[PDB]
Formats: structure tokens, C-alpha cells, sequence
């Protein structure tokens, strides 16, 4: 399979030399092959990248509770997200400061207080150590609370960020805010949560996910409700608004709901409310609204999909019934875990106000048809006879823009 | 099991020093630990040997009906193989070169085009691009053909070479030419193909093979029809042929079928017709022919099994009444994957000239054996105690001639 | 999972270091991330610790019988230990040296000869080589008996070491035997053998064995018969025995059965007899003997435990009834093989002497929970942000003592 041929492929490879491959690097062609394929690359996209940007975590709604918890794993971090007594929502390494050891090992639950499975140091859900056993007098535990890990709240969606510096938030955060806040997320529940890996590199799930260029032949479910039109998917719309789309944006806007396609000055994140295909309201067989009680106040019922992403975390589609939240997660050089999590509202009910096959038949559909096209895309680019290609400037000037802000963001780090 | 020795095994192995190993290297002796263990030397395999010489990949009536092809995995490399419109036999890199996805996900069918099933960029069963969608006025589909592999056809044999600087195929194709076309192999099929997977680096599959020294332990089913003889499995006839050897050579080709001995200048191919055991004149449990419409017009019908190796790639059985290849293929330091295929004539039925049991249950059985044995003899080169041990100059000396050829074609590549 | 997590945190890791880490370590806190994750620490405490001092292997009465042998692996090395003809016992490399095969692929046997599967050189018992078929009139047969390993009988256990010039075994020996002899080992039978592989780096396991610190929350069986008491557990007696301690020791000596703790110069070692809890006899769920005819010729009844580690390879308690050894052998840097073996009279019947539930339930669970314990300790170690912390003077001074005996034992190595 491709662990093989991810071995067989490094065995040969030309050093990485990677001053030189990012001084060459044309921004219309794909990448050269040890982006996709070296541990020497993945080294760096982790050091650099997921360990030094804000990264999209869970909803806050799984964290409704008091001493709720729930656990992820980044790179090699283990990372728990708790509610605090003070109803604070706070994120810490989960690894005790005795011997090192996890303290939560179930993905959620709830706690009265961190309590250490092998030695009992347990500590207060803000972090503090406030007993360890037998550690004589001499033992100060100020110094050995939980180590903090960086966290923002937007609107209702848990992000952290690994680095002891993390960089601004708050001017996306503050962009975000009026698009997110109509959907009132703060006031969903999880209706269903999809784990899968793809085997292939973390930038192949982004390359595939910023185009429609493959959707019209691989896509049939999907294809039903989401424009195969470019300039839904891509960036075109950063140099300018067809009249069409504007339009659509402007009944969303007219009725109080925000949609003006928005881009980052770094490229980092997008907003954009986009139209559905044909009548189509939602992510269904049938194109009608998954969800009878709608997650949020949007308007009008028609008003398509909010798009977001931000990278290298991150893409979300919310509409006016429920919301999606995909989070992209890296796993080696050729695999990456992908969880798209369904949120609609607090008091949809199962069976009654929803379906669950109904409400998700479609995305776990096309996650599988990405996953078998990245998968394939993967394949191909271990072949030492693989080079870079061109994108299609009309189809694919979003995944040329995701590949300039993952060269940039690297050419910086490494500066 | 044998991954984990591997891993073992590397993490105290000295400096793998390759020129001072290759300095010191006396022909009489087995190689040092590296060379069977290392990923320093699999990786130098690859580049210099498997990456750089001719290698068998099928039998070309597998390519016999109009758009068919057949697609298998040399190293990192992913290859197809086509017969185009043309009636060409031609081979290409089995990456797209819009964004490297592999083209063909079957391990054979037929098409009428090649069609990328990401972006469906669409080419000609000779490699060229005739529709890419949407790429804009200033794309050059010339410039975006497959990209081609060298390939040949040896009298029905499908050979290729991953070097865009190919040896001399020529003096191999004129030598073999008398002693397999009378097996008629374009007019062959395929009646079954095994695969396997040996946990042993592909240099102990060949010293395996290249030596009978273990068969009359290891083969109980073999040891019926095939002959113990050193003079057979060898090279010892190189120096000079005995007269009862002679005599059996002088059968068959005062029958007009091209017997005697013949090894290449500089030892990477042998052909020989060697006569069977006793009375056998198949590979059979019972000695008798399995096919009873034969491949090709071998007489006298004790001619005898036509051997031919071609290092790395291939060893071969042709018989009066059907005929077995063999592919060696590297799948990592400590593992190899060999496919046998028989051929019968086109006609020849299944269950009326052959019963499929009965025509592949010897080398069925031989080949598991020869892999036990070869995972065996790699596990105990795994230890660091493992030192070289002399070969058998009388039982092994077609051992030293491979190993003589493989660390010569090491040296001259790494000059 | 561990494997993942493993390949995930080796990524970002800073370079090893490693007399900058030795230099810096202070003892009273747990070792830097790559002790315990590194793949280059684990080459160096292979070469240096495993490859180079005596470890345990199995009990002497497992080559009771004449032509008797058992195998096992140590890192990359295949040790073969056979009973000769003349009654030794001997270890030699299970490596043939003619090409390097295993000669014995089962764990345990019987054979009149060591006969090669590969070629059948074949071997005396003593390792020298008696036929090599058709090796020629030059070939000296005197070069080419099997490789020895050096190898001990500790009164019933039998030691081997992989270098060719082992530190002394003598004085280690020369203590233990008072202890050791009471038991009459040699007379013992296996009556069970379990074997797991635990997911962290086997100084983690070790760490985890040299304290009782987890015991009380993690053992509920073990904690029916073992005490808490930090004292039994660790070192603290080295230092001076309590009165409750020494009237123990007195008890056990009075009545011939020596029991006075002593732990070597150089820390590599350490025996005591210990009390059990309260009333208990035995490790069992109901405290009493757990075979009826007891192992050795130990007095009083509640003389309670003969504790004896030596390190890296083994800790082993030996009761009045029977005993338990455990090996202690490295399977990559984040996975230990653990060796349970309980040892009984010969005399000993299944069913009638004891029941194999009864006398293997406590440690097969205790070794349960210590796996789990010792794999989520890993876990949360492979996280970056795990830093040492400091271990617990009272209750963790065995652990000190452990991780200084390896971190002198490293730096004497590298010198
Ligand atoms: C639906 N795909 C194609 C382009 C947009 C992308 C998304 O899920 O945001
Ligand atoms: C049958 N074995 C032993 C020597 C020849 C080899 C072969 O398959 O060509
Ligand atoms: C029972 N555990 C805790 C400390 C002693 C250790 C042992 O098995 O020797
Ligand atoms: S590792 Fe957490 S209390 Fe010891
Ligand atoms: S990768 Fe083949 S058409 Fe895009
Ligand atoms: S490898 Fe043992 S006899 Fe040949
Ligand atoms: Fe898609
Ligand atoms: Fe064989
Ligand atoms: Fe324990």
C-alpha cells in the first residue's frame, strides 16, 4: 500500500535542500515531491506550522457542562480542554508534571477535579497542583501546575495554539465575528462526529479541498446542492464580484445576515456566504433543510453556505439549518486525520426534528470520494518520476492560493 | 518477528562504509550484514541496480486484446503498460501530469483512452495529452504527455528499463532469441499467477535460487522431476560441459531446439536446456506433461526445462508442454515480493488439456519452501554475531556468480 | 496509538546530545523526553547496556533432559542455550556459519545434533561443526563451529552475556547463592509462562517496578498480600533497617533462611527477604501457599519474599512455595518485553499440589495493570511539552536508585 511505497520513495530521494526548492518554487505549479512525501518536510510542517499557528480544537458546546473535559492529539501533543468551576474554558498539556504520565485517557468526559492515574498528584480544572503525595518539604508544588496551552473562543468553536507565542487572533476573530455569530453555535449540540484518515500529505486534503475542479466527476451527492462554478469554491472573487453572486449577497445582506466575501491580507482565512445549486437549501439528498428547528437566525432560508477556512487547521460550511466544522489534523508524511463534526440546535431531536442518516448521508459520502482522490493523488506523487504540474488558473486559483500561504508561512519560519 | 529484528538489528550496525565493505569483499565468501540488512545499501539497490538495468514485467499476452493494460510497481515507481491503438506495446509513467495522481487503479483492463480520474485530463494510449479541462490559452498539452518508459519485447516477454540511459538489451534479445521462440510465446496465456511476499532482501532470493545445495532437504515435490545434478542449477558447464550433459544438448538440437549452455560476457544472463530427473518430462507430481496441447514446438519431448536468468530481475522454466517466469521485485531491505506466472497455450483448457492443480502445485509448494527458507537464513543475518561463511564450490558456485555480478554492477555504478 | 505518537514526537525533537544530557542530569528528577523516546538512546543502551552486561535468561530446569535447548532473542541477537552431552549447559549464537540461518527456529526442543534446516551442516552440542557436505578439501571445519556465548548457572538461573569480555559475575554470585539456594531451584518445574509486550521504554518499566508509590490505586489483588510499606519497595534500608524490619530479618535467620538486605556496590543489585502483609503467606487473592508442595526448604512459613533484582534484565521474588522470575528485554525505544515464568516443585501436580488459576491470577492481573500503567506513562512522556519532574524522596528512592544505576552505567560506557 502507500506506507510501502512511502518507504521505497524516500529511499531514493535527492536531499531536501529545502532553501532551494522554496527559492525555485513558481507559484502555478504543484509542489516538488518532498513536500508530499519527506519526514524531513513533515518535520518542519509540524515544528513550524501546527505547532506555531491558532488551530481549530472542538465546539464549545461539547464543553457545556461543569468539569467537562475532552482530549485531542496534535502532532505528538496530547492536549486536554476543560470547563473550569469559574465556567471558564481553559486547555493544558495533558501530561502530569510528576513522571509525565496522561492524566484524561478518555476522548471526553467529566471530572471533579485532574487526578493523576498513576501517582494521584491531582489538580484544580484551572491547572493548580493541589496534592502530591509524599513529596517532603521541601517540595514546592507552584511550580509543577498543569502547563497552559493558549485557547480563544470563536463564537461558540474552541481554537488553541501550541506556541508559547502565538500570533494575532483577534483581527480574525473580530472579521469573523458577524458572519459566526448569527448562527448562535454557542446554542448547538454535536448530532454526529466522522473520524477518518486519509492516506495522504495534510497540503493534498487542502489541495483537493480549495477546488471544485474535481467535484462534477466525483462528487454525485454533493453535486446535487454545491455550485461546481469556480467562483464559489476559489478566490477569483477577491479581484472582483460577478453580478450574480453579488446579488446573492446582497439579499442575505438586505435581510441582516453578513455574506461579503472576505479574504486575509496573509490569505490565512475567508468568509464568503455562497448560494446553493438550482433551490437547493441544504446539504441533502433532497436539497431541503436537514434540520426542522434551525441551529441560529439566518435569513433568508435560501441564504446558501457559509464557507470558511482558516489554515492550516480549518474549513467549515454553515447553513441555515445546521453547521459542519471539518478540522484537519496531521498524522505522518502520507496521512492525515480529517474530523467533521454536525452541529444543529440544542433541542433538535433525534428522529423527531432530524435524521441522522438524512442529515449526514451527504458529507460522509463525499468525505470517502476525497479520501479515495487524495489517497490516489498521493500515490502517484511517491513515483520518483512525479514533477510538478500546472493548476488551472480558471478551476484551481484556490489551491494556488493555499499553496503560496503554506510557502510563505514556512519561508518566514525559517527565516 | 522479522520488522522488528530489522529494526534491532540497525540501531548497533557499524557504519555502512560501502567502498571499504566492497574493497574487502572476497568472491569465495557471503556478503557482510549491510549488504542484506542495511537501508543504506536497499536504497543504493534501488538507485543503481533495479532503477538502472532491464527488468521482466509481464508476458505480453497479457496485452493481447486492443486498449488493454497491466500496471505494476518497480521500487517507488508505478508503471502502465498498453497496447495502443497502433498495435505498440508502449509503457509509461503511471502519474498525471497535472497533479501526479496515478491514471490506472486496476492491476489490468482495457480503455479506450487514459483518463486521470481526479481532473480527467485525457490521453492517447501513446502518452499524449489530447484534452486537459479549463487550463487557459497559454497551456501547451506537449509539453504534458505521459511521460514514456523504455521497453522491449523478448519474443513475448515484456521487459523494461527506468534509465532514460538504458544498457545494451540488444546482445541478451539476439542471444535468447533462438531458444525462446520455439516456445511461441506471443501465442501463450496466462493460466494462473502467484504472488508472494519472502521476508528476506532480494539478493537471499537469488542466492536461494542460484543453488540446489538445500534441495534435496527442502523439496520433496521438486526433487521428483528436477535433477540435484550442481552441473544443472550451476555454472560449473561455463568451463566446460560433461558428456552426459552434452549428449542430452545434442538430443535437442539435432531435433532443432537450441540447447547449449550459454552465459553472458559479463554474467548478468545464462540460457541452458537441462534435461528433467529420470524419466520426468514436467514439473508434475507424476512427472508426465500438465498440459497435454503444448506451448510452442520443443522436441525431442525429454528435452528437458530451458532455464534463463537475467539478474535482478527474472528466473525462467520453459517447458516442452508450458512455461513459468519469474519477477523478483524489492519491497524493502528485508522483504521481496516474487510473482510466478505459468503459461499455457491460448487454447490449451481448463479442465480438459490442464487441471489447474495439478499444473501448479510443484512450484506452489516449492516456492513456499524457498521462502521459509530464505526468512529463515534472514533472520539469522539479522544478529550481529552474523559473519560472511564460505559458499560450496561444488553445491554453490552459481551463488558466487550472482554475487559476483551484483557487487561488480554495484562498484561500476558507484564509480 | 504508541506508534504513531512515537513517530509524531521524534519529528520535532532537539538532537540527542547526549553528553550535554548526562552532564545536566541531576538525580532526584525523571530523565529528558529522548531517554525515553529517542531511537538514538535506544541504539546506545543496546550496545551499551543490554549487549554488554549479564542478564537472565531462563531457569536451568528448562534443559532438564539430555539434547534439551530453548531459544531466545536478545535485541538483534538469536541466542540458542542447549544441555551438551556431557551435562553442561552452553550458549552459542543461533546463526549458522556457513550463511547466517537460524538453525533453531522453535522456542524449545530436544535434537541429538544442531542440523542446519538451510544446508545441514551439522553441529555437536557443543558447538563444533562435524559435517559440512561437499565444502571441498580445503575447507577447515575448526574455523567454523558455532559462535559461543558466555554463560553462568546463578543456582538454578542461568546468565548470559553478549560481549566478548563481561564485567564479573562472580561477586554478584558469591552474595546471592545464601539466598538463592534455600529455594533449590534445580529442582524446580515451569508450571506457567506469560509473556507481554508492554508499550514503553523498558527503563519506564523499570522505574515503574522500583516503587510502590502506584500500588495502592493501581493493584487491589497485589495490595491483598505485597505491602505498601516504601521501605519494602525501595532502598531506604540501605541507609539502616527499621526494628519492625530487622525483627523480620531475624525470624527468617534464626530458622537458617537468609534474609538481611544487601545491595551491591555499584547498585547493580540488590537482595532482601521481605515480610508480606498482614497474615499472608503467598501471592494469592486468599493469602495462603499457593502449592501445597513447596519449592525449596525455606522456614518459617511467613519467611514472606526474597526480593531480587539485577539489572537491566530481571526482578524475581521467591516465596516459601514457589517463585517468579521476570525478564526484562528491550523490543524498540518505546516497547519491553516482560517474561513472567512461576516456578514449582518438579513434584508439583496441576490439580492436586495447586491450581493454575489460583497460582497465577495476582501477578498476571498486577502485570496487567503495570502494562497500562507503564503504556499511559509513555504516552503522555512523548508529548513536547513533558519535562522531568522531581520523583518523591519517601516513596520513589528505588527509582533514584535505578536511574542512577543506568545514567553511571551510560556514562562509564561512552568514557
Ligand atoms: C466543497 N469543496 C470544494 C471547494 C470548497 C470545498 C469546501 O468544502 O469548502
Ligand atoms: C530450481 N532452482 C535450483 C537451481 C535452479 C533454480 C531455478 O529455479 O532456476
Ligand atoms: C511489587 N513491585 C513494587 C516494588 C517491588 C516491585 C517488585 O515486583 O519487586
Ligand atoms: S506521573 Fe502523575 S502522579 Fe506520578
Ligand atoms: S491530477 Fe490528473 S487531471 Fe488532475
Ligand atoms: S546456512 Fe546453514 S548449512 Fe547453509
Ligand atoms: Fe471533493
Ligand atoms: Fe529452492
Ligand atoms: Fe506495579
Amino acid at each position: 500500500g502507500t506506507e510501502n511505497l512511502y518507504f521505497q520513495s524516500m529511499m531514493t530521494a535527492n536531499p531536501t535542500s529545502i532553501h532551494q526548492r522554496l527559492d525555485r518554487r513558481l507559484s502555478g505549479f504543484s509542489l516538488e515531491q518532498p513536500f508530499y512525501t519527506s519526514p524531513e518536510v513533515y518535520a518542519l510542517d509540524l515544528q513550524h506550522i501546527f505547532y506555531k499557528q491558532w488551530l481549530y480544537a472542538v465546539p464549545v458546546c461539547q464543553l457545556a457542562k461543569a468539569g467537562s473535559y475532552t482530549t485531542l492529539r496534535v502532532g505528538a501533543y496530547e492536549v486536554v480542554i476543560v470547563r473550569s468551576r469559574d465556567g471558564e474554558v481553559r486547555a493544558f498539556h495533558n501530561s502530569c508534571r510528576h513522571r509525565g504520565s496522561l492524566i484524561c485517557k478518555a476522548r471526553q468526559g467529566q471530572v471533579a477535579k485532574l487526578v493523576c492515574p498513576y501517582h494521584q498528584w491531582t489538580y484544580e480544572l484551572d491547572g493548580k497542583l493541589i496534592w502530591a503525595n509524599d513529596m517532603g518539604p521541601d517540595f514546592d508544588a507552584s511550580k509543577y501546575g498543569l502547563k497552559p496551552v493558549n485557547l480563544r473562543n470563536l463564537d461558540g468553536l474552541i481554537y488553541i495554539c501550541l506556541s508559547d507565542t502565538p500570533p494575532d487572533f483577534q483581527t480574525f476573530a473580530q472579521l469573523a465575528r458577524p458572519y459566526l455569530e448569527v448562527h448562535d453555535l454557542k446554542d448547538a449540540k454535536v448530532a454526529f462526529t466522522s473520524t477518518i484518515i486519509e492516506k495522504g500529505n495534510w497540503k493534498l486534503v487542502w489541495e483537493n479541498n480549495r477546488e471544485c475542479y474535481h467535484c462534477s466527476s466525483n462528487h454525485p451527492a454533493l453535486c446535487r446542492s454545491f455550485p461546481l462554478d469556480p467562483e464559489v469554491a476559489g478566490v477569483q472573487a477577491d479581484g472582483g464580484v460577478s453580478k450574480k453572486l453579488q446579488a446573492h449577497f446582497d439579499r442575505c445582506e438586505a435581510a441582516g445576515t453578513p455574506a461579503q466575501f472576505v479574504l486575509a491580507g496573509d490569505g490565512q482565512y475567508r468568509l464568503a456566504r455562497m448560494p446553493l445549486q438550482e433551490k437547493a437549501l441544504s446539504y441533502t439528498m433532497d436539497g431541503k433543510a436537514a434540520v426542522s428547528r434551525h441551529l441560529g437566525r439566518v435569513a433568508p432560508p435560501d441564504a446558501g453556505t457559509l464557507l470558511m477556512f482558516h489554515y492550516p487547521s480549518t474549513w467549515n460550511h454553515f447553513l441555515p439549518d445546521h453547521s459542519l466544522t471539518f478540522r484537519v489534523m496531521p498524522i505522518s508524511p502520507t496521512e492525515t486525520e480529517v474530523t467533521t463534526t454536525w452541529l444543529v440546535h440544542k433541542d433538535a431531536v433525534e428522529g423527531v426534528d432530524y435524521d441522522l442518516k438524512r442529515l449526514t448521508e451527504v458529507w460522509i459520502a463525499t468525505n470517502d470520494e476525497d479520501r479515495e482522490i487524495v489517497e490516489t493523488n498521493q500515490q502517484g506523487i511517491l513515483s520518483p518520476a512525479y514533477v510538478p504540474g500546472p493548476y488551472s488558473p480558471g478551476q484551481e486559483s484556490g489551491v494556488m492560493q493555499f499553496v503560496d500561504w503554506y510557502a510563505a508561512s514556512l519561508e518566514r519560519a525559517l527565516a
